[PDB]
């Protein structure tokens, strides 16, 4: 002894590891015990041999539990906990009405987020062009705002599932993100630390999807329901489009905006609609809120049409330090750009590709998300009135209005969403925005 | 960029790696640029796929050009720059001998050894028992010493292969030593920093060496002869036996002394004696100071006979500051120990197995060794008298006298040693010295 070598060598050579085994390493990695070249060591040993069944539930629950985990039976409440998390993409801002619409249906919903990673927007970015909105509120406040609201959107605490934190950072430097149990296992460590009865998972397909094809972002949605139904969490997944932005808008003002007037009515997005719909759908069932889909819409679809669910959304904000008048006076609070114009296509056509992961990109390089951690997000930049597959485009349709920081900014981003799009003198064949559900 | 991560990423999947990738990857370990986690994910990636010929000599001349790297052509010697490695043993003393013969006989040997390992004793170690020993000349003082008495043996400096030390600490905590291509490079990235113009290598094969079963100790062999050829090196292999203790004696101290009488003529073990002998025929032979094994031979034999190597040996250890009376008055500096104490076998019988790894173990046990780096060493406990395999052994020949720093010790060593000897009613066959000679 010590273990950690001798558990790398079992793993080399094509042994699977215990619960025992897998638990000793998680917490060496939480207590700083098991070194960076350990971690990358396993992490690499993973990447080859892959993990069965029983070793992907083991990892998951070990990193699940290195960390707090949060319990609700003891508030009594009258509902499920449920919640829903997505791979990410380019206008994914579901999340910002699916809880609230949730809630108002009788869930709660204590919403772990994140930050933007990569190409992708985060929720938690998006959240913070909001003035004074707190994705950090401490432990009794934050079991406050569920008992009282039914939703709130957090950030992640160096308590909850901190063996995640090193094991990530390590996959991130040396090519281990890139595994389907290591990707389970990170993904629901944070997510069932949450103390769930229910669970959805939006897995992205296209290219601005995290997976490369859509039979492996089918096997990531089968392996994610599997261990997480294991673990006594009601969960499935739906396989969703992510081959054009989402939403009508990208950045993090223009798309808090953007879930307001979903929720008031002013503006619907129908793929964005469709995409949260069936998210929200999932998270009533499983939730045990409706018996079947005609139910769940129906109930939905309710709380959208009484205000109930915007008015949710306004005490979920003001709860989190927002304004209390944020619903109504939206437009006050968020930050508007320097430069607001449309960008044109040189061509007149049909849009008939766009490349997801460029666009998002573009938003990156527009100061609105971020190449290292360090780097400072301006909250009022992005696209909105984007252009959708399909659309023609002329003088009377622009592929997008861009919001900059300043005029040099602007003319950098119109350069890359012209790049990033191709036209047509056909439009393409349409695609369906849920290719499919996986259940246990 | 940068490149570290895709670099792994390449050779994860299978890609060959280019010179320029992998010279990228050595400078920055070398400069510290590039992560332990980085490090082991490419050791692993390493250990799954293997590497080619070009990519194992991109990797070894990457090493060896990491650091200082020695040139004798200005010294204008009148013979070859010659060395030789072993992968280490029990008994394993050839170097003390063969140094101070090989030099006798015209060449220059710049031997940068090492401290034991895991179960093996350490050239550096052993003559650290001589007083005042200097393993560390500066770069001046160790070319004055080549060139006067045409042998030195020293330390590893902070200068020398220094992209080896991450490497190998690295792959030392990481289950990623076991590899060929690591192995190889890892050898001749110090030796070949020599500017050696001619190599043998010592590959042990048995119950005592370094790589398990003799298909992979063959295999070896011929990797490091391929690559050091390939740097315009002249090396051979030989394969050679590790099933039993090689010398009479193990320790530092006890080493040393059997050294001194093997070249005086006292007592020379006539399996080391073969060991060191063949060893030292690749060495003149590449060197070319003789053109056949008999002329070789003639000549070796010659500078044990005359008493040239003894002296050779003696001025060595006073020109790194040992006493200048060495070899004559030994017994007055090399340390004995508390107890001296034969250990006999429980039966009678013949010797016929002897587990020259738990021997190995037994010596650090003793105080002999380390267990990590901070240990300090007790120079004057180890085995002597040692039984071979094919002894009788009764009350009339122990098994071993074992050195011991005080009576519990010797005990415990005691116990050890028997637990590693099987004795049987029949001698078991007898096996080769030097099993089998690899050139390019």
């Amino acid at each position: 002894l010590f273990l950690a070598q001798e558990i790398i060598r079992k793993k080399r050579d094509g042994h699977a590891l215990s619960d025992e085994e897998i638990r000793f390493f998680i917490n060496g990695i939480r207590d700083n015990t098991i070194s960076e070249g350990q971690i990358a060591a396993l992490a690499m040993t993973i990447f080859f041999h892959d993990m069965t069944m029983p070793e992907r539930v083991s990892l998951t629950m070990a990193m699940r539990d290195s960390g707090t985990v949060l319990d609700w039976k003891s508030l009594h409440l009258n509902g499920p906990i449920v919640d829903k998390h997505s791979t990410g993409g380019v206008g994914d801002v579901t999340s910002l009405m699916l809880g609230p619409m949730v809630a108002a249906c009788g869930g709660y919903i204590p919403m772990i987020s994140g930050r933007g990673l990569g190409h992708t927007g985060g929720t938690l970015d998006k959240l913070e062009s909001i003035p004074g909105f707190d994705i950090f509120p401490d432990d009794n406040r934050f079991r406050e705002i569920i008992k009282d609201v039914g939703v709130a959107i957090i950030g992640q605490t160096s308590s909850l599932a901190p063996a995640d934190k090193r094991f990530y950072a390590t996959r991130d430097i040396t090519a281990t993100v890139d595994s389907i149990p290591l990707i389970t296992a990170s993904i629901l460590a944070k997510k069932l630390a949450e103390g769930l009865d229910a669970l959805v998972m939006d897995v992205k397909v296209g290219s601005g999807a995290f997976m490369p094809t859509y039979e492996l972002s089918e096997a990531l949605a089968e392996a994610i329901v599997g261990v997480a139904n294991g673990a006594g969490v009601r969960t499935t997944a739906l396989l969703t489009d992510m081959n054009q932005v989402l939403a009508s808008s990208a950045g993090n003002a223009v798309e808090v905006r953007e879930a307001v007037q979903f929720l008031t009515g002013e503006y619907r997005n129908p793929r964005l609609f469709d995409v949260t719909m069936a998210l929200c759908v999932e998270m009533l069932i499983s939730g045990k809120l409706a018996k079947d889909d005609a139910e769940a819409r129906a109930k939905l679809q309710a709380v959208l049409d009484n205000g109930k669910a915007a008015e949710v959304f306004g005490r979920m904000v003001a709860a989190q330090k927002g304004p209390t008048d944020f619903v109504e006076n939206y437009a006050k609070y968020l930050p508007t750009a320097m430069l607001t114009k449309a960008v044109y296509a040189d061509t007149e056509g049909f849009v008939s590709e766009m490349d997801t992961r460029a666009l998002g990109m573009a938003v990156v390089a527009m100061g609105g998300g971020r190449r290292q951690a360090s780097d400072t997000i301006d909250y009022s930049v992005g696209f909105t009135d984007m252009a959708r597959l399909g659309d023609q485009v002329d003088g009377q349709r622009p592929l997008a209005v861009i919001h900059a920081k300043d005029e040099n900014n602007w003319q950098e981003a119109a350069k890359a969403v012209k790049a990033a799009i191709k036209l047509a003198d056909k439009a393409p064949e349409s695609t369906p925005t849920v290719y499919r559900r996986i259940s246990e």
